[PDB]
């Protein structure tokens, strides 16, 4: 049921790396004003990895408070420990989050059965809608369509963020499932095509700097308007490319800085976008009319 | 500079997941007895990602207590947060660890420069020998030989665990380093080859079940006795392959259970060795004279 443009929102930071609450606040308000359908708080793009548990809670709480029930909020609550994922997802629920996005355990490479048992355990432990999140390139594991299909049987497992960018496989996944659970794109550059094939939305990086354009692209692709989905995407297709010239969220945070929306803060081991890409990005933002 | 067989020790668990302190004590004792040259406490093989911070500290504490200065203890203290890694590495230092092993930040994909700044920051914050650890298949990031050479200039960065299993690449690493830091194998199958090439040791998974054998293999290869290192390694070569039928430490823990040394405990998302693999493992263990 949650659909359209879902922004994986950055966690604005002060020069020293402290969370910049006033920028965070303005961003959320802007996304709501601009058309953004919902926000994933503290996901990969929001630097889940470098924020303390206390900061995860603080950030989730502020985004919910500022949203004021106008759009649904998803809390990023993934962990590579089943026990810890349970704790983070429970905390998200108690905070009133509408759903939780859970990346597959990264680094420790669990088996498919383990991924199955991991998710099942969380779903039975916390009574909240859970969205799976597969991004093999970052985690070391690949949650198969088959395993996702098995998980779709659990009532509170309501979707999956497929960041593979493998359109054929995403379509295969969509078809293998029925409205059993939703499928969200996690790859901005092929998102439009995924939604045209039935995905319910796009958990976007690009929606961070072009919330309305992406808002529109999703509405149109979900309505199966291929031609208008193609020409509305072409206008921002370049953005989809440069926002990953270095690992996300490095580029998108610098973009947001060139837009005057946030400061340069960014936490190690991540680093400020290398000088090498700042100008080509400034030009990409101009070419798209962002600035 | 630590040299030889360095066991990446498992952390024994009771059926319900609780750390089996008694078995751990017995294993540490056994390793010292059998010829193990060093122990890595709470590394990947020790399920560092599913142990609480307190259990982390406790495992290091116990291993150090039992070892009683007989052999150097390395503490696994890697994190994908620079702040977090410094905290864990200071802790290890204050606990009496001889060095710390830090895997490259996983999941969040820092740049090469981010990797350099991450490790540099930790080196300067904690006066303790640090060993880098590159295992691209688990982390989603590959610390290049160039970035390694850079880091080797730093006084207390004393070594690198190269888990690529790419010997020619390791040859190039050993050569480019000009001795500035040690190189350790993180791939049991090719460890004897990397050591014959100049590696100072093997942070081994196999040493968990064949410590006497891996200890001689290491000493002989480090001495550059190619014929004896090959024939000694040939006797345990099938183990290096079987111990990875599923993701480590899933197989080595079960092997150790078949040996009657530990219980079946393992924490989700990890799972006990799949049935189909238990017998073949038992046989390899029998052929190697372990069982
Ligand atoms: N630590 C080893 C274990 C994985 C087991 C593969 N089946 C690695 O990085 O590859």
């Amino acid at each position: 049921t949650i659909q359209g443009s879902i922004v994986a929102i950055v966690t604005p930071m002060l020069k020293d790396g402290g969370v910049d609450w006033k920028s965070l606040e303005k961003l959320v308000e802007w996304h709501i004003e601009q058309g953004t359908n919902s926000i994933v708080a503290v996901g990969t793009t929001g630097e889940a990895s470098t924020l303390s548990m206390e900061e995860h809670t603080q950030v989730i709480k502020e985004i919910i408070r500022v949203a004021n029930k106008r759009i649904p909020i998803i809390a990023g609550t993934g962990a590579n420990s089943t026990r810890e994922a349970i704790e983070l997802t429970k905390a998200a629920k108690d905070l009133g989050a509408d759903a939780a996005l859970l990346v597959t355990p990264y680094y420790n490479k669990p088996t498919q059965e383990g991924l199955y048992q991991h998710y099942k355990a969380i779903a039975e432990a916390v009574e909240l809608p859970l969205i799976l999140y597969n991004v093999p390139g970052r985690t070391g594991v690949d949650l198969s369509n088959d395993t996702a299909v098995r998980l779709a049987e659990i009532p509170n497992i309501v979707g999956i963020k497929d960041a593979t960018g493998d359109v054929p496989r995403g379509k295969a996944l969509i078809d293998a499932l029925n409205g059993k659970m939703a499928v969200y794109s996690g790859d901005d550059e092929t998102a439009w095509e995924l939604m045209l094939l039935g995905a319910d939305g796009n958990i976007s990086v690009t929606a961070n700097i072009a919330p309305k354009a992406m808002s529109e692209v999703c509405a149109v692709a979900i309505a199966k308007d291929e031609q208008q989905a193609k020409t509305l995407n072409n206008k921002i297709a370049n953005l989809h490319n440069i926002l990953f010239c270095e690992s996300n969220p490095i580029p998108v945070k610098w973009a947001l800085h060139e837009m005057g929306l946030i400061d340069t803060g960014i936490r190690l081991p991540l680093t400020p976008l290398a000088e090498q890409y700042r100008e080509p990005l400034r030009n990409a933002l101009k070419d798209a009319g962002i600035i």
